[PDB]
């Protein structure tokens, strides 16, 4: 009830080796068993999906992540092969891809820096190097400029403070320091929000936006929309929600890639992946709660096919 947590759980008595079987089975003839791939991958947690490419490698000699890419394509490969990657490297993949080649998916860099805990941004930095032999920092700083790019170098730090902690006289400062720093400033001094914004712990900030309400008598979201654009106040506004509350952040991300013609697969897809196992019960409360429809109605209108199967998996109930 408190914490929901994820929609996708272990499978019981689990064989990764026949569950492996399974998979080679369902690639070997002309034509592939999509739904013997689904009611095996979907209904196994990341984990439990490791070990099954272990036991592939094994039993077939072969690497599971390759075949299925073989097999697969469209939007229905891309969920598949995210549901198969670790948890840190889809997070460092998906911030490679956001980066690499011409411009930059903004929305998907503000998505993980502004959302991901200061734990999962450390091992994310280093998992990236890893896999890329440059650092996150140095790709951020090639793909974007100016404050923007301040603020996103500073949350892949992953130096939030932790704790709960109140400093009754920093949490007054902070307010009037961001108030001096905005609305009674001719311009922004917005290195002042981005750090206040970027290195205090969670409590700490709820209460520094309601002494902002207070002696400002504007949220903070309203400041910052009038004292901030561009993608530095994307930033600004989604590192504000994700304080607030992160899984009401993701339901509204969930609404928005699917509201209007088509939809925004890749924002769909990552959120749907990376969230599944952690908050998507809640992700689902609040959805509904904001938009007075079920995730579960939305995915099932805008998308379609073994894509649409594998998604109402993940999304796991209808509300
Ligand atoms: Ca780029
Ligand atoms: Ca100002
Ligand atoms: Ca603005
Ligand atoms: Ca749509």
């Amino acid at each position: 009830m408190a914490t929901k947590g994820g929609t996708v759980k272990a499978a019981s008595g689990f064989n990764a080796m026949e569950d492996a079987q399974t998979l080679r089975k369902a690639m070997k003839g002309l034509g592939t068993d999509e739904d013997a791939i689904i009611s095996v991958l979907a209904y196994r947690n990341t984990a439990q999906r490791q070990e099954i490419r272990t036991a592939y490698k094994s039993t077939i000699g072969r690497d599971l992540i390759d075949d299925l890419k073989s097999e697969l394509s469209g939007n229905f490969e891309q969920v598949i092969v995210g549901m198969m990657t670790p948890t840190v490297l889809y997070d460092v993949q998906e911030l490679r891809r956001a980066m690499k080649g011409a411009g930059t998916d903004e929305g998907c860099l503000i998505e993980i820096l502004a959302s991901r805990t200061p734990e999962e941004i450390r091992r994310i930095s280093q998992t990236y190097q890893q896999q890329y032999g440059r650092s996150l920092e140095d790709d951020i700083r090639s793909d974007t400029s100016f404050m923007f790019q301040r603020v996103l170098v500073s949350l892949s730090a992953g130096g939030r403070d932790e704790g709960n902690y109140l400093d009754d006289a920093l949490v007054r400062q902070d307010a009037q320091d961001l108030y001096e720093a905005g609305e009674k400033k001719w311009g922004t001094d917005e290195v002042k929000f981005l750090t206040v914004l970027c290195s205090r712990n969670r409590n700490h900030l709820l209460h520094v936006f309601d002494e902002y309400k207070r002696i400002s008598q504007k949220d903070i979201e309203q400041s910052i929309k009038s004292e901030t654009s561009g993608s530095f106040e994307d930033a600004l506004l989604a590192i504000v929600k994700c304080m607030r509350n992160k899984s009401a952040y993701f339901a509204e991300k969930l609404y928005k890639s699917m509201k209007g013609l088509g939809t925004d697969d890749n924002t769909l897809i990552r959120v749907m992946v990376s969230r599944a196992e952690i908050d998507m019960l809640d992700i689902r409360a609040h959805f509904k709660r904001l938009y007075g429809k079920s995730l579960y109605s939305f995915i099932k209108g805008d998308t379609s096919g073994d894509y649409r199967k594998v998604l109402l998996v993940l999304c796991g109930g209808d509300d």
